[PDB]
DNA sequence: GTTCTAGAAC
DNA sequence: GTTCTAGAAC
């Protein structure tokens, strides 16, 4: 197929649609997560391409933090009254292109969460934190990962939040029912 | 990244 | 027999 047309470039499309966008400014678009993972999911993206974060140099470091500001600020404007806890961060190791913010809030309850990848995704190492990135840029200048990224991806199933070891993905999809 | 589904796990 | 996981996708 063609790479404009592969499904790792899929963002750069979404970006773009009206229908998918909830936030634009002179910097960067918010667009909801197509496959989202929990109850709010929200992607931030500039508008300049950065294909991940291993192209991000100091020269970004305005840019991180600019996302970072606007994450909060769809946090208080979409689900303020909610009083969920949210995370945000990057995936050490992303499938799509075009750096993106995830914005998720910590209930995981969708249909879209099917799989270890998925679970242990944001609830590992695997999963960087927004502020740790920024920081990690501005004191050396770059985004490195340690080595073993994809076994974490393969680590028993564990609620984050009270710890208990699950059997499978609908065992622990039931789990998460308690902590609501 | 998702779908689809073969067969492993239960 | 059904649930559940995990690899191909030309
Ligand atoms: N076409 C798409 N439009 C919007 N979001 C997408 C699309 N395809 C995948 N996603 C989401 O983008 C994220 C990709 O994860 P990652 O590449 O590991 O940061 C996931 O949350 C997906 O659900
Ligand atoms: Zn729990």
């Amino acid at each position: 197929g063609s790479h404009m047309g592969h499904w790792s470039q899929g963002l750069k499309i979404s970006m773009q649609d009206p229908k998918m966008q909830v936030y634009k400014d002179e910097q960067v678009v918010v667009i909801k997560d197509k496959y989202p993972k929990a109850r709010y999911h929200w992607l931030v993206l500039p508008w300049t391409s950065i294909s991940s974060l291993k192209a991000v140099a100091r020269e970004h470091l305005e840019l991180l933090k600019h996302m970072h500001t606007v994450g909060e600020k769809v946090i208080v404007d979409f689900a303020g009254s909610s009083k969920l806890r949210f995370r945000m961060g990057y995936h050490a190791i992303p499938s799509m292109s075009h750096v993106h913010l995830h914005v998720i809030s910590q209930d995981f309850d969708s249909p879209c969460l099917k799989n270890k990848k998925h679970w242990n995704s944001f609830n590992t190492e695997y999963f960087l934190e927004s502020q740790a990135v920024i920081e990690m840029v501005q004191e050396a200048g770059r985004v490195t990962v340690r080595d073993g990224m994809p076994e974490l991806l393969k680590l028993p199933l564990r609620c984050h939040e009270c710890q208990q070891l699950l059997p499978s993905i609908p065992q622990l999809k039931e789990h998460l029912r308690k902590h609501w």
